[PDB]
């Protein structure tokens, strides 16, 4: 049931998505070993991911969410990369799109900074990289992230399956790298709704 609508940079709705891209981009730990060495995005395309029944399925779970929180969903927009972008935006998150190893758990990781879902784009840590170069840094090949809608609720505060007793998720708050922004996880895939595919490339920096 997914359709695609491109957006026209034009498209004010593609501008502040832009500016949520590249002004959430920082430097990492690894000097870009995984996610490969750039500051900043060329943005070649900014679809819409529409899809009634996912929509509702996201929706019905707010709601319940929402009753469980004072009328409250703390819904965020974050960012999210996966080898599995194609089966997310066309059959939904659930299970199979989880970071099994992840340091919150088996669940659905998020991000608040761009460049670090950009890390998982061609896999954990960057895995072989580009399939056509086989390079972390490719700055030939065209990578998807998608800025997805995400339900937190009440969550899981930890300093540094299912959520903890009596939370909807798991927040990663940075306590070491000062510049890190929040990394967020989710159990449900319910939670979580693709509302755009980003399509780019990292710029070599000068
Ligand atoms: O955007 C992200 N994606 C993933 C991620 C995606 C897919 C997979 C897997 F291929 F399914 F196993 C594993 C991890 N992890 C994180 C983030 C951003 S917050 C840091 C953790
Ligand atoms: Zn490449």
């Amino acid at each position: 049931g997914t359709i695609l609508i491109d957006l026209s940079p034009d498209d004010k709705e593609f501008q502040s998505v832009e500016e949520e891209m590249q002004s959430t981009v920082r430097e990492h730990r690894d000097g870009g070993h995984a996610g490969g060495i750039f500051n900043r995005y060329n943005i070649l395309k900014i679809q819409k991911v529409c899809n009634k029944k996912l929509w509702e399925r996201y929706t019905h779970r707010r709601k319940e969410v929402s009753e469980e929180n004072h009328n409250h969903a703390n819904e965020r927009m974050l960012f999210h990369g996966s080898p599995f972008v194609n089966a997310i935006i066309h059959k939904g998150f659930d299970e199979r799109h989880a970071y099994i190893g992840g340091m919150f758990g088996a669940g659905i990781y998020f991000a608040e900074n761009s460049s670090k879902s950009n890390q998982y784009v061609y896999g954990i840590g960057g895995g072989t990289g580009c399939p056509v170069h086989k390079d972390r840094s490719c700055y030939i090949c065209h990578r998807q992230l998608l800025f997805c809608r995400v339900t937190l609720g009440k969550s899981f505060l930890q300093f540094s399956a299912h959520s903890p007793p009596g939370h909807h998720s798991v927040t990663g708050r940075p306590s070491v790298n000062g510049l890190a922004l929040a990394e967020y996880v989710i159990y449900r895939g319910e939670q979580a709704y693709p509302e755009y595919l980003i399509t780019y490339q990292i710029m070599r920096p000068e």
